[PDB]
C-alpha cells in the first residue's frame, strides 16, 4: 500500500496506464499529462468490469470442458484432449487471475488491472 | 486538525463549499472543479467578514434590548416582552457562535464558515 | 530537506523562481502560476549547467593569474597585482560556489541555482 520508489501512499489511479501510484508518482514525466483518480472511487467500476468478464469466462470454460468429457469418456482422442488442455490454458490463467483480484483487496484490484482487461478482450 | 476520513492535514479551503478539507479530499469528487487556497490565506479575509458582521448585529441588538428594557419597565406587556425573545433569538445565537469563530483557532473559524454568512444575510 | 515553514518534504523545484520548495509552498500565493517539476528531473540539467559554468571560469582564471604571475615575477607592479585581486573576487566566489554545489547534495544543487546562474551570464 506504499509507493516503493517515494515511500508516499497509493491512493492515485492513474487511467492511461492502469496502475496505481502515489502522489509523487503523479509528478513524474511518465504521468505528465494523465487523468488521475482516487482508488476509492474507480474501484465498483473496475469490479463489476471484472466479475462480468470472470462469468462469461466461466461460461465458456464450462461449455468447453463438459465437450472435453464427453471425448474424455469414449477413450488419438488422446491427443484431442491434449490440444484443449492448450487452447483453454490461457483462459484457466485468466480465471485464477480474476478470482484472486475480486477475493483480495483494492490494490491486487486495480494494479495494472487495465493490461488484464485487455488480455480478456483477445479471447 | 486532521481529515477523519483520510487521516490528512485539514489545510485547504474550498471556496464552492465554505469548507476546510485535506488534500485527499480535494481530489474526491465532491470537489471536482472546485477552487481551494490555503487556509492559512483566506482566514484573515473571513476574520474581518466576521467582525463586521458581529458588530453589526451586536448594535441591531443593543437598540432592540433597550427597547424591550422601556416595555419590561412598565410592568399584556409580557406576551410583547415574550414575542421580543422569539423574534430576536436567531441572533442571540448567532452573536454566540461569531464570538466562538472569532476567538477559536481557524479550524472552528473557517469550517462552514459561508454557511453562517448566508444566516448572517438573512436577518 | 525538510520545508521550516510547512514541515513537508522539499521536493518540488519551482522553475520562476528557481527554488526547492514544498507542495504546501506551490499552494502559496508566491507560485500563484509557476511551472513546478520533480528535483529528481532538473538535477542532470543544472548539474551539467554548473558544470560548464565552472569550467569556462577556471580556464579564465587561470589565463588570468599566469598573466598576473608574469607581473609578479618582476618585482608601482604592486597596486596592478592589486587591481587584478579586487578584479577577480567575484569569479573566485563563483568558482568556490559552484564547487560546492556540484560536489553536494541536490539540495545545495538547486536553491537558488537561477540565481547563481544570472551571476555568471554577468561576467
Ligand atoms: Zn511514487
Ligand atoms: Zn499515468
Ligand atoms: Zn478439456
Ligand atoms: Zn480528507
Ligand atoms: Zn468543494
Ligand atoms: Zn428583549
Ligand atoms: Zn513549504
Ligand atoms: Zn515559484
Ligand atoms: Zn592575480
Amino acid at each position: 500500500d506504499h509507493c516503493a520508489h517515494h515511500g508516499e501512499k497509493l491512493v492515485l489511479f492513474c487511467q492511461q496506464d492502469g496502475n496505481v501510484i502515489c502522489w509523487l508518482c503523479e509528478r513524474s514525466q511518465e504521468h505528465r499529462g494523465h487523468q488521475t483518480f482516487l482508488v476509492e472511487e474507480v474501484a465498483q467500476k473496475y469490479r463489476e468490469k471484472l466479475q462480468v468478464a470472470l462469468e462469461m469466462m466461466r461460461q465458456k470454460q464450462k461449455d468447453a470442458e463438459t465437450e472435453c468429457n464427453q471425448v474424455a469418456k469414449r477413450v488419438a482422442l488422446i491427443a484431442r484432449g491434449k490440444a484443449c488442455g492448450e487452447q483453454t490454458q490461457s483462459v484457466r490463467v485468466l480465471i485464477s487471475d480474476l478470482e484472486h483480484r475480486l477475493q483480495g483487496s483494492v490494490m491486487e484490484l486495480l494494479q495494472g488491472v487495465d493490461g488484464v482487461i485487455k488480455r480478456i478482450e483477445k479471447v
